[PDB]
RNA sequence: UUUUUUUUUUUUUUUUUUUU
RNA sequence: UUUUUUUUUUUUUUUUUUUU
RNA sequence: UUUUUUUUUUUUUUUUUUUU
RNA sequence: UUUUUUUUUUUUUUUUUUUU
């Protein structure tokens, strides 16, 4: 199954591929400036625009009778790099919204209308652009609205999307991301800036149910089994400040705890087709269906084939304001943070892998991916993951548990005066959790929460990979080097 | 009676000798292999493969067109123990499947139709497989299918047999083995990964019924009288999650609850071969009928007489991970595990009557019992039980009772004005008892496990065993030296 | 308001009138031919056949690779009628399904998407294409499918409908319809010829759910209010076969009882092109505002109006099978039947209002209105309905009521020594049933029946119509002359 | 589909003249003697003995020690038609119960343990057996186990049947055959000369029951519509006496009443052989797939097709007593009866039919069907059947009944002053019939059955066939001469 | 002390809480 | 390793704790 | 007086109670 | 038009109402 599911993957980057070569001859891209990743994201984003229905209805609410209001509605715009002489700028394309359905239909079919088929993978896109204002600017337009603060950010990956998308993405957002929703959920409960909905998932849960089901479920397939997951299972019968309260205290302890959360990677599409060409300049031996996947080293391979020879842009100008500043590099890493969700990583396995040191943001530097009025292009620095390594979702050990088996009440067969391993204690505790058991578990999961930090606070001293776990050379997907990245200072 | 039944035994158990013999023949096994438990194994193992009608149903459905299919489909192997130099490995024997059908018609009759003939004999073979894998390797591989955890395993005794055994095997199996399958059917139900079925069994019941009765009334045969027994009885009339949260609390009362549940004794045939050749080597003194029984002190005469001269492989390498590993002796343990399903049992009783110190997983080491690339022969250790026991099937003490005839409503005849020791109450829950009363017996009774588990917190101050019970000495099966296995810490 | 629903009305028919008139063009109808009611059938019933959306994608699930299959999905066909030298006969009319697309995406907007504008229209013509059905063939060929009796039959006006049809029609169908569906659906809940599905109604309720849900509701629109409704609300709380014996119930009830259910006028739309080309020949006075209403008056006004002139065809033939046949005032009555719903009006009533005697099926003969091989032409009767009535939705008085405010549990300001109207007992009946109680609801409901049954075997005394209720003249729209259409035998 | 049911019925007699010529061979039949249709019944009677698994497990009850038993257990003898000089006689043909079992396993399959399979071909070949031996003998000896008399015995078409085939025969059975069943039932309730049962039906009903409901089942299959299915579904609530009664009196009934009874053709298994021969003589033109139904006019081709040259004993002999006797046209009215179930047909139908006179037992004489010590072959007269006729199950026409649909509650839509066509009895008689109405069923019914009686002596002046029936000629399966088979006296 | 069924899979992977 | 929703807003501003 | 769904079938057979 | 059970007996006696 996996050959095939690398199959109707590389077909779903092919479509998206397709997509884009159609819309790059679209608004008129000059043949090298169709790599540019600039142009990759100024697609994806027009494509966000126009598959926003909710915006969509909202603006059809404003829409009026104004003749300029209707015709901006068939005109779609798109911002794009062109270049010249080594130089590079903005322009204007222009096509009509049909002109964009079309290829869309085409490619993905006349009924778009699958929601699941063409959302899938804009929410992957939409993930990506996320991910990548995220490393670039602290969302704070955006948390204006949202209401919290600089931890609560970090756990919150993907919480930049456009609502629609969050459904979508289930897996792969960090449980910030969830948690600032319902507490936000909680606000429009308040304010009425929004309209509540209701749901259902095939292959996963036919449950019919509302965003408190939804992010309740969200919640419950990310928090820590025991503690976290019996407050998950509490959270319909807190108070709404008990829900609050719980939700502020079980991201504070997520900033330790780290169960099972998911990774993705995500390059451009622009990247994508930097692939097909280079497959095309390699003359018939690399392979979209040998890279085709979400997961595994097959990522570090797209990557680091980028890495020969892919193109964006160089402005003068810079994220930044002092007068300290610094190289492409440095967007190569922002670029590589945004495509495999780096931003919480550790950047001593980073400094170790892309074999070059990182980074904290008061050094991090990087241009805004939006086309210029002046600059100049420039193209990959070679390999850039001359080490790579196995991805992965969760703390490497849960917590030190019971007995395996033995030591339960004894049973006896054979009829002699004994004495026993007596355990009532613990199994009528089995019953307890087995049967919901319910009463002040806000305090008692406070308390398990307060004790738990202490016993990963011992539990630190091996609390570090799966036990394999090394930054193997890109001549060793073979992990036949197992090597430490740092001893410390 | 009794005599005559051992007497059947003895054919019964002279009929799987005259089958393993010619079945090591059939093969080409030496005459000393033909001793070796692995070899008791490998014959038994393949014939379970033989004789699974549905697997044999479903092998068919796939068979196809291909004349690979069609060969090996009469074709038969049996990896099998072969020695030379006291070194040791595995040869790959074949026979067609009728030779194994001669072999098998010949000593049972034509007639292996007789399902109840061959089910009986092998259903009891499969148990003792069943037993070995449970100590072996906790199921993992099954209860990713079968979806429960490790307290729910140790319940489960027998539950690694294909299904048809599981009707056969009724009374041995630990409680959580029904209780798992019927978990399971309630999945089936949904999933549509089985067909269900009726049955029916003489000189027990003539009802004519389905997998719901026969699994209700095997549960019945099992639970606790009074309460348990009661919730069985209204089983059919709770609803399906009713059922589970039932099953799931029954379970755990039975953690602590031992009503009646029957051991047995199941040696290798390889080991009544033994038996045997030991006979043969003894010169015309030890006689099978003496041996001929799955209950009483005659299995202790078996094993032990097994523990004379017996032989079985030593791999080098383990059923193990860690640098820390040990002795056949543990093989030895092992071997008395399985032949006596001692995995609940207690291990300091164990200890003292195996007269050496007793173990929990982390201490147990065991080979795979499949035939190896390498290796090495050894024999037993001698009279290995030095200490026997009586055995026994239920809990010592059931509750403390009523009155035992005495206090109900008093009669006159005698016409004096009196007191009465009135008693009505008591006397409507007998009449309450007898006539079936229902309602909300699910939380009644799951409230009556609650406290009965606390009567028998208080009870386990005498809950021991049948009241004679010492582990006496081999010279003392006479029950004359009465001793307690330990006194504590 | 209302003269504004009579405009939009207009508009409504006006769009129906320009589609037919370039059908009409379409498939070549000669101008006379135009007002033909069998064409206008045939026009209705080739929109039904390109709009069933569930059909269309049943037809292409086995639509294969045949290229015959494909190039017949092009073409649509229409049997239409022909005359000439005053004979008539059939045409198959054929037109490319984009040549229908462009004139009702032409006349109705490109956004046919848009399933309420068209579905209403189209709706109202599928409902008297049903009617016609019910009066021609008491529906033996679907109700062999639909698994119900004659009575059931009379009850389930419009239930000739397809499925997609029925809810949009919620308001008029004949209560048995939404009954025979629920009986189907528990059927179809076996059977699994069906999928399950999910709606929302604007303007009404934006509950969000499923045919369960939505029969319901328009089970409750309909209902008797007290125990009729109360049944309806009983109802998720009746099990399968409850639910099929209170249908029963309930539909036999209906027999009798006649709580709101909706009457409507649907004329063919050839008849609506004969009232313009009417008004045309009338030279600038007859105005369709005037006659656009579902409702009212207006209805005999527009159907008096076809009377004049409109055209229809005459076969030698029968609807029949006897040697006894009668004639086309039979087909006007027919068509009346059709256009108003009289199926199970009093004939006695309608005798009165056409003027002329009333009939039952043993004497009602008609054609199939199906083009034919040959047969000849005729014209209306002048003035038909040469008295009217004023139109209804519900029994005269639901029953005989409670004291109307007094005779309740007394209050006293004036410190007075007093007795009292004591009536706790209706009040606590009150609180019983506002508080929505539910116990053996069924029996006691059945048994309500029963006794209601009776009480209206009284009431019907005078249970006859709403008060001022007299077949007046055409001269008399003022309801001038009050007059009875029978004493009785 | 029909086409694949005569495909799949020609394989099911394919198989059975397979089995036949096979049987043939296997006691040394000669040539000409396999035609035999005596040969036929003794092949067909032996396949019943090797069949009756209820007998064969009472014969291994008594089979006993003896060794005589035992050889006589493996032998299975088969009395068989020889002939010589024109001249004929018996043979014990004798072959082991595993040569008869060979045969039977290799043509229906090794899984002649589908039940289904063998026992729906033996249970039309043993329902052959029972008619011919109803027409022979009125089951005197079976009657004196069976305890009713001679009418009882018209009704009971096929109840000379081993027991197992009457569940089998459910449709074809004369309800006679059900009735008495039932009353032997309730005497094997006293006599315990019985064990009861319990079944269940695929395609039919997953109902999994006793003979008291597969007999009330039938019944209700039988039975007349209204009273007498009302009985039947009463018949649970009679009293064993009422039940008696009301068995006897609905037999009664039954004498006159004619609901739905199910005919059947079986010709016997040689007669399928010779139009194999008659085929094969043919030269490649009669096409047994065209005769392959158990209905329709294929029948009446089979049968003449067999009276061409199909051949037979005469013995000079008689099964009769007085010195009058007749021809083997009489065998050739005996065969026909049996192989049409003619038993209780109308004579002068049938008299048409045969194109020639018919009689009353009086009149009919026969031979014995088993081998002679001496005796003649004869020969078929050709032709027989010179006119066929359209089949069928049940009485012309049911009983005058309501009106169709009219004459119920009439609804008033328009709000005017009205009479009605008051009609609740009815109305509430429907209710009452729909649900279940019980009280004093027994003598209600009892009246309602004289009553029906007098009105079906009145109904008698048009009661006759089908209203297309006439005795066609051979020469017009079209149907286009019909004419009548006696006027009178 | 006693008496029969059969359509979701086998001839390996660690010291382990959930569909890797 | 697998499978769908939609009425609070976008095509810029710094090295920053709260509605500027 | 007001406002949207879609996977069991169509371009004929009699005066009729149940899967012809 | 469609889909499985099994513990009261067989390889003969007349033109006949009940256990000869």
């Amino acid at each position: 199954t996996p050959e095939e599911q690398r199959a109707k993957n590389a077909k779903t980057i092919l479509e998206n591929i397709q997509i884009y070569e159609r819309m790059c001859d679209l608004f008129g891209v000059s043949e090298d400036d169709k790599l540019i990743i600039e142009n990759s994201i100024s697609i994806e984003r027009m494509i966000r625009v126009v598959t926003d229905k909710k915006y969509q209805d909202k603006k059809l609410k404003n829409a009026g009778s104004d003749p300029e209001k209707i015709a901006n509605a068939g005109k779609v715009f798109c911002r794009l790099v062109e270049s010249t002489a080594g130089k590079c700028s903005a322009r204007l394309g222009m096509a009509l919204k049909p002109n964009v359905e079309a290829v869309l239909t085409d490619v993905l079919g006349n009924e778009l209308d699958r929601a699941a088929v063409l959302g899938k993978r804009m929410g992957f896109s939409a993930m990506f652009k996320s991910n990548l204002e995220e490393v670039l600017y602290q969302r704070g337009k955006n948390q204006l609205k949202k209401r919290n603060a600089a931890e609560t950010f970090t756990l919150s990956q993907g919480a930049s999307l456009e609502a629609r998308f969050r459904p979508i993405m289930e897996k792969h957002l960090g449980v910030g991301t969830v948690v600032a929703s319902i507490k936000n959920i909680l606000a429009s409960k308040k304010n009425g800036n929004y309209r509540n909905k209701m749901v259902r998932k095939p292959g996963g849960n036919r449950e019919s149910w509302s965003p408190l089901e939804r992010e309740i479920s969200f919640l419950n397939k990310k928090l820590f089994p025991g503690p976290m997951r019996q407050l998950c299972k509490k959270f319909e019968y807190l108070n709404e400040q008990e829900k609050q309260l719980a939700l502020n205290l079980m991201l504070d302890a997520s900033l330790i705890l780290k169960p099972q959360v998911t990774h993705k990677m995500i390059m451009p599409w622009s990247m994508w087709l930097a692939v097909k060409k280079y497959a095309e300049m390699n003359k018939g031996s690399p392979s979209l269906e040998d890279l085709a996947a979400y997961s595994g080293v097959r990522a570090f391979m797209a990557f680091n084939t980028a890495c020969y020879m892919s193109k964006f842009t160089i402005g003068k100008g810079i994220v930044g304001d002092a007068e300290i500043m610094e190289n492409g590099n440095d967007k190569m890493q922002t670029l590589a943070m945004a495509c495999f969700g780096l931003a919480y990583e550790d950047t001593g396995i980073v400094a170790a892998m892309i074999s070059q040191p990182m980074k904290k943001r008061y050094q991090l530097r990087v241009g805004n991916f939006n086309p210029p009025e002046k600059g100049t292009i420039k193209g990959t620095s070679a390999g850039y993951f001359h080490k790579w390594a196995e991805f992965g979702n969760r703390l490497p050990f849960n917590s030190f548990g019971t007995g395996e088996s033995k030591q339960i009440s004894n049973s006896g067969v054979f009829a002699v005066q004994r004495p026993s391993t007596t355990n009532i204690q613990r199994l009528a505790e089995l019953m307890a959790r087995n049967t919901g058991e319910t009463s002040d578990n806000f305090t008692q999961l406070v308390q398990k929460i307060r004790e738990q930090v202490g016993a990963f606070a011992d539990q630190k001293a091996n609390l570090r990979e799966f036990t394999g776990g090394y930054i193997y050379d890109i001549t060793d997907v073979t992990k036949s080097n197992p090597k430490i990245p740092q001893l410390g200072g």
